């Protein structure tokens, strides 16, 4: 029944037609289970191993190599050469390379934590209900409870489903509800109709709602809704549902894996058009089995040649680092990928209680009255520092401490704020801090006491875990309370008779003492205590009263203030019914005022400048709580979020405000409104989805339940260290020290590793260029010399790879955090950059395949001299023209060495290119990436390893003695530095020129 809100519990009784005293009947349990199913959230487990692994392989460039590895396996069945039986690796090199990448991405997948899981621990085990088989109460499984039947609820159980309360048997009932409102406050239930058919959460005063749990009371309810269709069970759907999309590079990686399946896949079938010189390649034969193998072997080549095979193995080591650094930045970062995406983030939202403020209640104001002379009055309005529930701050007035010992109308507030009050402060020892006991909007006065000292006990050398109620001790010591009138809501208010019990028996006289809410508290104040004396309340005193409690219950600093008042003449005991608490107003009458305590969830110190760091980075900050519009507006000012004085009628909305808007205009609202107030979990996260339908990478920061959707939707969940389970678990990142400084910290992080993350792809990217240049030129020349498709990936894993991860400790930009945010959608190459390296890729295209050409051409020791090396196919048949040469030549190792040593060099050389686009090296200096130095020594080591030890070279081919080969390499792998730098001084120079 989901409008049970709106209609009586009469009317909600007949929806099920099930009587309050009996219960719904045997048949009915049956029939609304077999129609409504279990009371419990359905698991989500998610990983099938099998699953995983064949969506690991579902990408297009290792589904490309895939086929490039069973390619290769054909390569490995042709009988003609010796050497065959040691060529059958090339395959199976592959092949493992694609494990190792494949490994990785399931390593990374493992720590999957299960939002579902971490959320379903707000669902009990047992539930209590009323049936029509038994007169007491039946404890069941909760699961086993349907819509309708009558339900109990008390202190500490955690409501079972989202129940129609139809009797509250205590004086009020008191719910947490922070699950679906991030608010510790408990709050007061009634049971007449909430009207309003679109009534949020909050409005449902009604209701209890599945997960939430019981603070204070015993009621009487019937089951409106159990399973999926609960309140928490709209969390779950949303948690299960929320898809993570890919990493804006991943996306850039993935178009350039899909324009790498159509220019390969068109070249290859473009070679046909050339079949020209296939016409009479054989001496009488045509294309056979064996002869159409080259057009397969050219394809497997340009695969390897393309693909950056290498480069996630670089990627991933990266970022693993950039996780340990912001984990010594107390950023802890759970998902990887999400470590390159924070440096982009356009906004963070963020939750407001427990987030932006340490969801500890804090009395920021108090007044007493200081003089009453006829129509004038005046108050001693003083401030108290601390903004958690530590004993710690002090008083002051007119931002000077003070002690208030001296004023004798704070040592009465002090005392009703000690007395009247069924909450105390425990230091928890084991984390160090001072937590509350009861109810929070208490402990607030509670904590007060402490830091005021009326009496001036010594408690600087007391032992932290007694310093927690060492002056509240001191009060109770003074008066002995005798009977507690409970807070009942017909009067707003809760008051507590005491006795003296010292001097002279009880001969000092008994007195009351009140809180609660001002106007009604006050109307029953016939007198006002100036100090120690009292006056009558007049006109014009009750208005000074009043006035000051407005200004304070709105505005700048939108507190809420408790009116504290003592009876100085209370009824005797024994003429007080204590059962009946539509009795206990009378007796609050006929009061003494005495003053005013203003309350406030705090602010974090942290926030305020951290929102600034955020502004100058670009970074919009958008508050989305589930409280109140006016104390949010009021946070947001001290926040700087919003002015002081700045007008926020068009840019603050509440979720029922924020339905009422048109589609459209609620896609706009997100783009102007940095204030979003007491809104359901889904508000949250659908103001991140409109967002995100701006391309903007948005980010999420809370601590509750209602933060988990969003915390999902949001391409950045981010989770307060001491926030729930359920909203770490539902998060990419842990603030662990709870600072949101540290997402500044985190984000100027990603964003300096991000622009590495671009020069080492471009880098392997260019190489890759060049390499796809070099296959089709050996193609078209006919020469298929100085290349094989094994050297190409040990370059790219290992020769490139160890530049790459060098590039990845390039000292970062210095106004790194006074540019804007990333654009998400532009190419990482594009304008003169493009040209750059696709004029850099066919000069190292044609460096290498022109190695050859020029051993064949001239050499000292190889080889001497011509075009018919183009048809070296002929050397078998044709013999008579290729005299003076074996045949075997044409396969030589010294000519694959050369073209493999100007590849290596020249990516040595593109790697310092690649140190910085568009700034000179005699202005950049190589060594201020010591480790870039580093990579390229230990990539030519390994080069001259691979030269010089027996089995690398076998493979790989004859090394050529330095003083007639060295000299050749350096034809281009040095002006290739000088090119760049070239094109590098135009795109500097000529640029605005
Ligand atoms: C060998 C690999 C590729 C990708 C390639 O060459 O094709 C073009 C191509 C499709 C792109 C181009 C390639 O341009 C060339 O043609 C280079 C010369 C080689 C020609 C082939 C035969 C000799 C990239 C590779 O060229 C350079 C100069 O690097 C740049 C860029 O790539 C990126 O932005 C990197 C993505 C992480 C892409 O325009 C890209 O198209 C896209 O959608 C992007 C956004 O990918
Ligand atoms: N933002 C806040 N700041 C401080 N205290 C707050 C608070 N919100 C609630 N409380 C305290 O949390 C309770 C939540 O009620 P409830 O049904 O959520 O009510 P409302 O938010 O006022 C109506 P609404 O739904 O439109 O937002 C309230 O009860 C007492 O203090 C309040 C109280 N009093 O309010 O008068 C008097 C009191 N005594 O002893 O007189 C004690 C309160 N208390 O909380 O212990
Ligand atoms: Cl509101
Ligand atoms: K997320
Ligand atoms: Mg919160
Ligand atoms: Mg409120």
């Amino acid at each position: 029944m989901e409008a049970a809100h709106s209609k009586s519990t009469e009317e909600c009784l007949a929806y099920f037609g099930v009587s309050e005293t009996t219960g719904l009947t045997p048949d009915q349990v049956k029939r609304h289970l077999e129609k409504y199913g279990h009371n419990e959230l359905p698991a989500e487990e998610g990983k099938s191993l099998w699953e995983l692994v064949i969506e690991q392989f579902e990408d297009l460039l290792v589904r490309i190599l895939l086929l490039a590895a069973c390619i290769s396996f054909v390569l490995a069945w042709f009988e003609e050469g010796e050497e065959t039986i040691t060529a059958f690796v090339e395959p199976f090199v592959i092949l493992l390379i694609l494990i190792a990448n494949a490994i990785v991405g399931v390593w990374q997948e493992r720590n999957a934590e299960n939002a579902i899981e971490a959320l379903k621990e707000y669902e009990p085990e047992m539930g209590k209900v009323y049936r029509a088989d038994r007169k007491s109460v039946q404890r069941i499984k909760a699961r086993d409870i349907v819509p309708g039947d009558i339900v109990e609820v008390a202190v500490g159980d955690k409501v079972p489903a989202d129940i129609r309360i139809l009797s509250i048997k205590s004086t009020t009932l008191r719910v947490d509800q922070s699950i679906l409102t991030g608010e510790s406050v408990s709050v007061i239930k009634h049971t007449e109709p909430v009207p309003d058919p679109r009534a949020v959460n909050q409005d449902k005063k009604n209701m209890l709602f599945s997960g939430t749990n019981i603070a204070a009371g015993k009621a009487l309810g019937i089951v409106a809704t159990t399973g999926v269709s609960t309140e928490i069970g709209k969390i779950r759907d949303q948690m299960a549902a929320t898809e993570q999309d890919k990493t804006p590079l991943q996306q850039k990686l993935d178009e350039f894996g899909e324009q790498l399946s159509k220019v390969i896949s068109l070249i290859c079938v473009a070679v046909w058009l050339i079949n020209i010189g296939h016409f009479n390649d054989p001496v009488h034969g045509g294309s056979w089995i064996r002869g159409a193998i080259y057009y397969f072997k050219i394809a497997v080549a340009l695969a390897v040649a393309a693909i950056p095979e290498g480069l996630p193995a670089v990627i991933t080591t990266c970022l693993a680092l950039g996780t340990r650094r912001m984990a010594k930045k107390n950023a802890i970062v759970r998902s990887l990928p999400s470590v390159e995406t924070l440096g982009c983030t356009s906004v963070i939202c963020s939750d407001k209680t427990g987030t932006l403020t340490t969801n500890q209640m804090s009395v920021c104001k108090m007044f007493i009255i200081d003089k009453v002379d006829g129509d004038f009055c005046s108050l001693n309005e003083f401030s108290i520092t601390g903004s958690t529930y530590a004993p710690e701050g002090e008083v002051l007035k007119n931002d000077k401490p003070i002690r208030s010992g001296q004023f004798d109308g704070l040592v009465e507030l002090a005392t009703i704020c000690a007395l009247c009050n069924d909450s105390s402060l425990d230091f928890n020892e084991t984390k160090g801090v001072y937590e509350k006991v009861g109810e929070a909007t208490e402990t607030a006065l509670t904590t007060l006491v402490e830091k005021m000292n009326v009496f001036n006990t010594e408690v600087r050398n007391l032992s932290k875990v007694e310093r927690a109620n060492a002056c509240n001790s001191v009060i109770r010591q003074l008066m002995k309370k005798e009977f507690t009138l409970e807070f009942s809501r017909d009067r707003k208010s809760m008051s507590v008779y005491c006795s003296p019990a010292k001097s002279s028996r009880a001969a000092v006289g008994n007195k009351m003492f009140v809180k609660g809410a001002p106007e009604g508290v006050i109307d029953r104040c016939n007198y006002v205590r100036v100090g120690t004396t009292r006056v009558p309340m007049t006109g014009p005193v009750k208005e000074k009263i009043l006035s000051v409690i407005k200004e304070w219950g709105t505005g700048r600093d939108t507190l809420r203030c408790l009116a504290l008042a003592t009876r100085d003449t209370p009824p005797k005991r024994e003429e007080m019914v204590l059962d009946d608490s539509s009795r206990f107003m009378e007796y609050e009458t006929d009061l003494t005022f005495v003053g005013v305590v203003g309350m406030l969830d705090p602010p974090r110190k942290e926030v305020m400048g951290s929102i600034q760091l955020c502004r100058d980075a670009g970074i919009r900050v958008i508050m989305i709580t589930g409280d109140n519009k006016g104390t949010a507006i009021a946070i947001c000012r001290r926040i700087g979020i919003f002015g002081e004085n700045e007008e926020v009628a068009d840019r603050a909305y509440t979720g029922r405000e924020f339905d009422d808007l048109p589609l459209a205009e609620q896609r706009e609202a997100c783009r102007r409104a940095c204030c979003f107030a007491r809104v359901e979990p889904s508000h949250k996260s659908k103001i991140v989805e409109y967002l995100q339908s701006y391309d903007e990478i948005t980010a999420m920061t809370g601590d509750g339940v209602n933060d988990a959707p969003a915390l999902k939707k949001a391409e950045i969940g981010i989770a307060m260290g001491s926030g729930t389970a359920v909203a770490k678990t539902a998060s990419e990142m842990v603030l662990a020290d709870d600072n949101f400084s540290t997402i500044v910290a985190a984000v100027e992080e990603g964003r300096a590793i991000y622009n590495n993350m671009k020069q080492f792809i471009r880098y392997l990217i260019s190489s890759n260029v060049g390499e796809v240049v070099c296959i089709f030129l050996t193609a078209a020349l006919g020469l298929p010399e100085a290349l094989i498709p094994v050297q190409l990936l040990w370059v790219n894993l290992v020769t490139d790879g160890l530049p790459a991860t060098a590039l990845g400790f390039n000292p970062p930009d210095l106004d790194i955090m006074d540019r804007p945010p990333r654009s998400p959608k532009e190419p990482l190459i594009s304008g003169w950059l493009f040209f750059r390296y696709m004029a850099i890729g066919g000069y190292v295209g044609a460096a290498t395949v022109g190695a050859a050409a020029w051993w064949f051409m001239y050499a000292e020791d190889g080889p001497g001299v011509y075009h018919q090396l183009t048809h070296f196919m002929q050397c078998t048949e044709d013999h008579p023209h290729f005299e003076g040469l074996d045949c075997e030549i044409f396969e030589a190792p010294e000519p694959m060495t050369m073209a493999l040593s100007v590849l290596v060099t020249i990516e040595m050389c593109n790697a310092l290119n690649s140190l910085s686009e568009n700034q000179s090296l005699m202005r950049m200096p190589p060594w201020v990436n010591i480790w870039l130095l580093g990579s390229i020594c230990l990539s030519m080591s390994l080069h001259f390893l691979i030269l010089y030890v027996d089995p690398l070279p076998m493979i790989f081919k004859l090394k050529a003695l330095d003083l007639t080969q060295w000299l050749m390499v350096l034809k281009i792998s040095l002006p290739v530095i000088g090119l760049d730098e070239i094109l590098k001084f135009i795109a500097r120079n000529y640029l605005e020129g």
